[PDB]
RNA sequence: GUUAAGUUAGAAAGGGCGCACGGUGGAUGCCUUGGCACUAGGAGCCGAUGAAGGACGGGACGAACACCGAUAUGCUUCGGG
């Protein structure tokens, strides 16, 4: 997964992919708060995903600049 | 069993001296995760590309330490295991 963010398209698809898993994160926090989420570690790994694959965007932008 | 007058062990409310067994308390013994004085070498600055230092906040519960900064208990990317 540490490579796919570079391998796939430059910037376009990562954007709505960010918004999609941010949707997932919001849903995860809501089910956590109401006390129904089971697979907890999902909450960690989605945030890790967000961090890494917007870090990729930042480094790509600065490198291009 | 009476006179009569003489003589003395006897006691324990409690207490004193030793003996035994306990409590408390943290002395002494032993130890060290800290500290002191120094030797040899490196280094002797940081800051508007925002410092030193903080407040606030981040974790599958929530406080505190430590780490971190809304990419928040971390990440990408060269290595070592």
């Amino acid at each position: 997964m540490k490579a796919n963010e570079i391998r796939d398209l430059t910037t376009a698809e990562i954007e709505q992919k960010v918004k999609s898993l941010k949707e997932e994160l919001f849903n995860l926090r809501f089910q956590l708060a109401t006390g129904q989420l089971e697979n907890t570690a999902r909450i960690r790994e989605v945030r890790k995903a967000i961090a890494r694959m917007k870090t990729v965007i930042r480094e790509r932008e600065i490198a291009a600049n």
